[PDB]
Formats: structure tokens, C-alpha cells, sequence
């Protein structure tokens, strides 16, 4: 088992559609970390999430979506109000989400609870 | 006036119109590139509007929210860090103040940038 699993970026809406199909085939949920590379609070939570992704290897794949680099069409699929936003998706839809803004380790413990509720 | 409100830039077409307008007046413009989903970007707005009043009829101030506008507009700013307060003149970016410091300091650096190109 690895100590860290890097999150795979999502490039566009088409890439999001493919990812959701691949997961449905596996009957697994996915995690989407909607982050913003020009906003400091999103670039620092990333390694904490990668540690959490390693604990769930072959059970839940983790992805990132940078709102500062992807088209507004993809950004729109996130229904973003505050940032960062970590969502759990299953069967082609958004099931739950955690909002950042708290200290990174409390955010991670909220994401862990969300995962346990749907894995 | 005490404070002049910054006009949002909706898209690239709007930006092109603004640059042509400013060129006719032989004036620079300020673009405040900010991110509404990032708190460190919105907290500076009243002080920039208070500064926009110090330069009323001399330099127009505009804002651009990277979290709301088309990516085509965002691309024009050639942004690396946020917020970024840029000075534009003769249809191009002339300089910038990366606003990741205390308000009083960011405002003095914007005054310095304006003085250099007005």
C-alpha cells in the first residue's frame, strides 16, 4: 500500500462524464476536490487529501478540478458556492460535499466521515 | 467623491471596448483581477473604490472576477497569483501589483504604479 496517492486532474466536462461511467462500472464512488491554484487555501490542503486517498486505494478514486484552469462548463458541474469544496459522487451524481475554510486536519476528518457514509 | 465604484468586466469583447475607449481619452486603466470564491480578494474592494475616487476623471478602475467571467477573459490577464491589480495603457498590460500584502501597503504600491504611467 502507498503512503500517498496523487489526485488525478479533471480537464473538462467530457473527462468528468467518462470518469463517472468508469466508476459506475466499478460500482464505486469518486472524490472530487474542487480547488483553486491561485487561492493559497486550496494548494495546501492537496497533500493532506493525497495521504487520505492512499488509505482508500482500489476502493475510491480521488480527482482534482482546478477552477482557475478548467473551462466554466466543468466549473458549472460543481455547483460551487464556497472554496475549497470536496465532493463525493456515485452513480453519475453528486451525493455529498465538505467545504474547507477550517484547519486542514478537521476538513480531512469531515471528508473521512463522508467516505465512510457512502463506501 | 469619497468612493467611486469599480465597473465589472463581463468578457473579452467588453475588455476590447474598454481598451479602445481609454486609448481615445489617452488614459491608463486599472483592472482588479479578483476571485469571489477566495476571501483574500474581496476584502480590498472598498479601499480600491476609495482610491478610484482620488483619480476620478484621470484613471478608470475595473474589476474582473476569475470565478464568474469566461476563461477567454481570464487568459488576457496572464494571472499567476491572486488578487492582481494591473495597469493597462495603449491596449496592453503595462504593470501589476500582486495584492498578497496588507491593504495600506497594496494601496501605496497601486499609487506608485499609477504615478509611473499617468
Amino acid at each position: 500500500r502507498p503512503t500517498s496517492v496523487e489526485m488525478e486532474p479533471i480537464d473538462d466536462s467530457h473527462h468528468l462524464d467518462k470518469i463517472l461511467l468508469q466508476a459506475r462500472e466499478l460500482s464505486q464512488p469518486i472524490i472530487i476536490d474542487w480547488m483553486a491554484s491561485w487561492c493559497r487555501k486550496s494548494i495546501y490542503l492537496k497533500p493532506k487529501l493525497e495521504k487520505l486517498a492512499a488509505e482508500y486505494d482500489t476502493k475510491i478514486k480521488f480527482y482534482s478540478a482546478d477552477v482557475n484552469k478548467v473551462p466554466q462548463a466543468l466549473v458549472k458541474r460543481g455547483n460551487i458556492s464556497k472554496m475549497p469544496t470536496i465532493q463525493l459522487w456515485k452513480d453519475g451524481e453528486m451525493k455529498a460535499e465538505v467545504i474547507g475554510g477550517h484547519k486542514a486536519w478537521l476538513v480531512i476528518e469531515e471528508v473521512r466521515e463522508m467516505i465512510q457514509k457512502f463506501v
